[PDB]
């Protein structure tokens, strides 16, 4: 992931790994819908059921309906590129994280 996401410092990615481990509650290397629900609540920005789904859908490049750490980094790639909507749960997740 350091090799691929060269637009991010090592400091940044590690902060994103920390966030990812923090909310991957089952500790199985993915963030599922339920996990993302709790995360957006913990961040103070709960999202609607369908909003959670599109969050995942937008960066779920392997269609497994879960988020891999690779797809978590896509959130931040997409956001830094200016590609997300602004009311969008993905943008909200990114701006509420502390990266
Ligand atoms: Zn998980
Ligand atoms: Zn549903
Ligand atoms: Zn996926």
């Amino acid at each position: 992931p350091y090799t691929e996401f060269k637009e991010f410092s090592r400091k940044q990615i590690k902060d994103m790994e920390k966030m990812f481990k923090q909310y991957d509650a089952g500790r199985d290397g993915f963030i599922d819908l339920m996990e993302l629900k709790l995360m957006m609540e913990k961040l103070g920005a709960p999202q609607t059921h369908l909003g959670l789904k599109n969050m995942i859908k937008e960066v779920d490049e392997d269609f497994d309906s879960k988020l891999s750490f690779r797809e978590f980094l896509l959130i931040f790639r997409k956001a830094a590129a200016g590609e997300l909507q602004e009311d969008s749960g993905l943008c909200v997740l990114a701006r509420l994280s502390e990266i």
